[PDB]
């Protein structure tokens, strides 16, 4: 493969795997977490699941950023959460951080709610 076709291998996955509810989404245990208009993928849980299926890591995520679907924001690519294990953010966490995507990029109008455990800071 070559870093055009393993962007767009990886972007396949990711956005076909969520819009057919085929990736976990919106759990205590899952990368992928809806949030206020935007799609949060922690890494680099999302690259090793994306692995699992198809420096390995370094690649995919250099060919994913390169097209550009992730937010920046004023220079920021990375954002910080809380992954809470009870609903209502609290209790036992875990700090996170990975890409946010805007919802469109991914999902129709058509989505799930967004997550009961993740906090973005």
């Amino acid at each position: 493969l070559s870093s055009t076709e393993l962007g767009d291998l990886f972007w396949s996955w990711l956005r076909d795997g969520l819009r057919e509810g085929d990736i976990p989404v919106n759990t205590a245990d899952a990368c992928v977490h809806l949030t206020c208009g935007f799609v949060f993928i922690s890494v680099p849980g999302v690259f090793f699941l994306f692995l699992k299926s198809h420096g390995r890591k370094e690649q995919v995520q250099a060919a994913f950023e390169k097209m550009r679907k992730h937010r920046v924001s004023d220079s920021r690519r990375f954002w910080q959460c809380c992954l809470y294990e009870e609903p209502g953010g609290r209790g036992r966490y875990k700090k996170l951080t990975g890409y946010l995507i805007k919802m469109s990029e991914i999902y129709n109008g058509n989505f799930p709610d967004d997550s009961l455990f993740l906090k973005v800071i």
